């Protein structure tokens, strides 16, 4: 593939593109600075302004860039600590359409995205920000940035988020689930991997007493996602999962205790959240179905 | 006038509004919350829902509700002190277009509103949303309502906020100052009056050695205006105002030496905010000039 081709569009095209922010000085992010998108010429010369390269001429699309400085600062993201993880320090693809890629570092994961979906998140954006602004304790996905690349006549659109499983804390059981059930068991050839990623019926059946939890850890859990559903109801969206890992231990995750009874570091986040039907009530629904399978069935009380 | 008319649609609509949202359970604020309008019918004999009266049939339109649920909650506002000090205790006229009344109590000062502006505010809103929470220390105007009312065909829009100038702490030099010079004296009939407020010839005139201001507090306020200025320009915002209240005193406003020597309890706050030209450059003008002006002239450093 022309895809070490892309690796480095990303690291040369961020670099500068974050580089070129810390010059210009901070300030509040108006509703303004989300609508806008930078571009930059990466030829395979390179000016004395786009310079380096000997890889494929390209120009590099940075969105709504004020906004997604406000977001890592947010999320307490410093650009040293970004830019170096993410561009000085070879890219590592992977198996899943929508290419993933992530940091050397375990860190950040890339997804790219359909045309479709970037446009629907910069309309987003101001709906995030509110969230975020009240939900601190939001599960949404954190979004540290939106870019395009051009390869040639070809486009890539790619979002940086936080990887919500690090290699730091290994996970044991991992789930990816939804509250529906039509193929919702992992492929013989997941199945056929490390901890793999599962599914709703691989939890229900290889899970089926539950994960146990403090009464308190359930409530924080249980508003804080009956919250994340409410927004994305109102944004016309579904198809979105919760990633589940599960970590028995013989911090920076949650409390649990086991169908057997070990204590449980467990990690969550929800995801795949840009597919948006932007019927009447079908997200509506989607979201009561999320919420109450995995605050009933997949988590439990006492 | 059928004032005495109005000043009672207002206390009556507005219990109603607010107790029935006190019911609805508390949530996060969604970009749709902001351009709702709910509507209320209150017949001068008066439904076993909308009851009372005898006071000249209206309807009662409240605004956004639960944005402003959101405001005030973050204004720290209690409802119960809200609908009190507003609904239970008589409401009291002003000189001053536009119609100004106060609470019982001068916590709330109420401002009439052209319809164009009106509908400016709602949209800008999530823009308010935004740098509230962002500068915590906004001048900005505390906006804690809106309502329109409907006495037969005529219709009355009314905006409820923070009075920036109670009768507790008692003013003695009062101005209002916008960096312009064009009528920018206050009129013979304003001189007149107690504590007038004055106009920025009259500080010109009567205060050229300033209002002196210790170092760190000169810079919070410099920064926050240059803040406040930077939304307002983006929102294509003029006619704006600095209301500024001194206070000589032989514990909740700014600390200022004088030009004699006299330490000062010193009052502001930006207004008149929503008539928005919504030429190019023009607003982005009217804000470094109001910025230089009081950031120079009306404060000054040491
Ligand atoms: N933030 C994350 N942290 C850890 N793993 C992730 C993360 N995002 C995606 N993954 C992995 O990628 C899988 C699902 O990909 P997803 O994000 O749903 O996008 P997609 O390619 O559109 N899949 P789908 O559209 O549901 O078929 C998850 O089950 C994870 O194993
Ligand atoms: N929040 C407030 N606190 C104290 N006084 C206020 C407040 N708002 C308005 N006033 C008084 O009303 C005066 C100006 O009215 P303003 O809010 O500018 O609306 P307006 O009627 O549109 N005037 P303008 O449009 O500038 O001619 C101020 O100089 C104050 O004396
Ligand atoms: O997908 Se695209 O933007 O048409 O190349
Ligand atoms: O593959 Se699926 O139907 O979205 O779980
Ligand atoms: O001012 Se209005 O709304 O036309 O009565
Ligand atoms: O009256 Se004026 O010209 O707006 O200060
Ligand atoms: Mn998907
Ligand atoms: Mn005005």
């Amino acid at each position: 593939t022309t895809s070490s081709a892309l690796k480095g569009a990303i690291q040369l095209g961020i670099t500068h593109s974050v580089g070129s922010l810390s010059q210009k000085p901070e300030r509040d992010v108006l509703m303004q600075d989300f609508e806008v998108v930078e571009s930059i010429f990466f030829p395979s010369q390179g000016s004395s302004s786009t310079p380096g390269h000997h890889h494929g001429d390209f120009k590099f699309k940075t969105y709504a860039p004020i906004a997604f400085r406000y977001f890592r600062e947010m999320f307490g993201i410093r650009p040293d600590d970004y830019l170096y993880s993410l561009c000085n320090e070879p890219l590592i693809e992977l198996s899943n359409g929508s290419l993933f890629y992530v940091s050397s570092d375990d860190e950040f994961i890339i997804k790219t995205v359909q045309h479709k979906e970037a446009e629907f998140l910069q309309t987003l954006l101001p709906g995030y920000f509110m969230n975020l602004n009240q939900n601190m304790r939001t599960l949404l996905p954190k979004f540290y940035g939106l870019y395009c690349v051009q390869a040639d006549g070809k486009n890539i659109r790619i979002v940086v988020m936080n990887n919500l499983l690090p290699r730091a804390v290994p996970m044991h059981l991992k789930f990816d689930l939804k509250g529906s059930t039509y193929k919702r068991r992992a492929s013989p050839k997941e199945r056929s991997k490390g901890v793999p990623t599962y599914k709703d019926l691989d939890f229900m059946q290889d899970m089926p007493e539950g994960i146990l939890l403090e009464n308190d850890h359930y409530t924080a859990l249980s508003r804080t996602m009956q919250r994340d559903c409410r927004v994305l109801q109102s944004f016309k969206i579904m198809d979105y999962s919760l990633l589940v890992g599960i970590h028995i231990l013989h911090m920076g995750g949650i409390p649990a205790f086991n169908s057997k009874g070990e204590r449980l570091l467990v990690f969550i986040g929800i995801i795949d959240i840009l597919q948006s039907y932007r019927s009447v009530h079908r997200p509506s629904f989607y979201a009561d179905r999320f919420q109450k399978f995995m605050c009933s069935t997949v988590f439990r009380k006492s």
